[PDB]
């Protein structure tokens, strides 16, 4: 059931970079079924908090440049989701070209604004645990955490983006937890986390 609901609810390219994953790192998504939606999950949000556009200005698909990009032109620079050689490669780039410090971890955006790292993470359970947990390896980084609820936690309750993206990740988030509660899903989904 939850992969059948993965499949039909997470966009293709999402689904692919997630399937990508767990083949890699030794993830099998039959057993595994509940961490499939969560590594999804985690992609969107990133994807979504980015403003990443996987169709280019001349109409055609550019998922390619992930793990093979061009040059390095918005306010975010993604780094989840891209081949981990190749995010260690787009980190030092940055770092090189900003001076930004170099972070001991991979972090999942890079913020030319606020001119520092951004580590996103994803919870079912209370914003804080997860938050903790993140927080108390990662010593530099700016963190934010979103809960399926619509909490969030963020260092310094600096959220770095403004309202209305914000409420458009809550947003979806609360339409994957909806759905998956009519499916009968929800509830191992969440019991899972921990
Ligand atoms: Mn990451
Ligand atoms: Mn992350």
């Amino acid at each position: 059931a939850m992969e059948d609901f993965v499949r039909q609810c997470f966009n293709p390219m999402i689904v692919e970079l997630a399937e990508k994953a767990m083949k890699e790192y030794g993830e099998d998504l039959k057993i595994e079924t509940n961490k499939f939606a969560a590594i999804c999950t985690h992609l969107e949000v990133c994807f979504m908090y980015s403003d990443f556009h996987f169709i280019n200005e001349q109409g055609e698909s550019i998922v390619v440049e992930l793990d093979d990009p061009n040059a390095l032109k918005h306010r975010f620079e993604i780094i989840e989701g891209r081949d981990r050689t190749m995010a260690w490669t787009v980190v030092n780039s940055i770092c090189n070209t900003t001076g930004a410090e170099k972070p001991k971890f991979l972090p999942d955006l890079y913020d030319y604004k606020e001119n520092r790292f951004i580590e996103i993470g994803v919870t079912r359970r209370e914003v804080h645990i997860y938050y903790l947990e993140k927080a108390n390896k990662i010593k530099s980084t700016h963190i934010h955490i979103f809960s399926f609820t619509g909490e969030e936690m963020a260092t310094k309750a600096d959220y770095t983006l403004d309202e209305e993206s914000r409420a458009r990740i809550k947003t979806r988030l609360f339409t994957i937890r909806q759905e998956m509660a009519n499916r009968g899903l929800w509830d191992s989904f969440r019991q899972s986390e921990r």
